[PDB]
């Protein structure tokens, strides 16, 4: 029964190819991924967090980005909150996550196909994205 918040930051240049993330050499069956993100607590507002994340994290400096649409989730007791900021183009290689690697996948707009299910409300969005 707490408040979590993570921040997450996809990008998306060169052509059409987004820095996501997916199973470096693990996974059951099929494929799967999600997106970055890292910890929401050092920032004060949903840009001052990210936008200082920008620098303190890979350090791309041509990162355009706006805010797409954050979602909100609930658990059977608990409180999942995460955000959903896309990029345009940048030039260096971006952050996201820590743990996991990433990586530049090209296909033309990804779905909740290849998402897993969990994030509708903003994977709905990104289905024409």
């Amino acid at each position: 029964m707490k408040k979590l918040q993570i921040a997450v930051g996809i990008i998306r240049n060169e052509n059409n190819e987004i820095f996501i993330t997916r199973r470096a050499a693990d996974a059951h069956m099929a494929n799967k991924l999600e997106f970055p993100g890292g910890k929401i607590e050092m920032g004060e507002t949903p840009e001052q967090a990210v936008v200082r994340e920008l620098q303190e994290e890979v350090g791309i400096t041509p990162q355009h980005f706006s805010l797409f649409e954050k979602l909100e989730y609930e658990f059977p007791d608990r409180h999942i909150t995460l955000w959903f900021w896309l990029v345009e183009r940048w030039e260096g290689e971006p952050w996201g996550k820590e743990g996991q690697p990433g990586e530049w996948m090209s296909l033309v707009g990804l779905n909740a196909d290849d998402f897993p299910p969990a994030n509708e409300p903003v994977i709905a969005k990104l289905k024409r994205l």
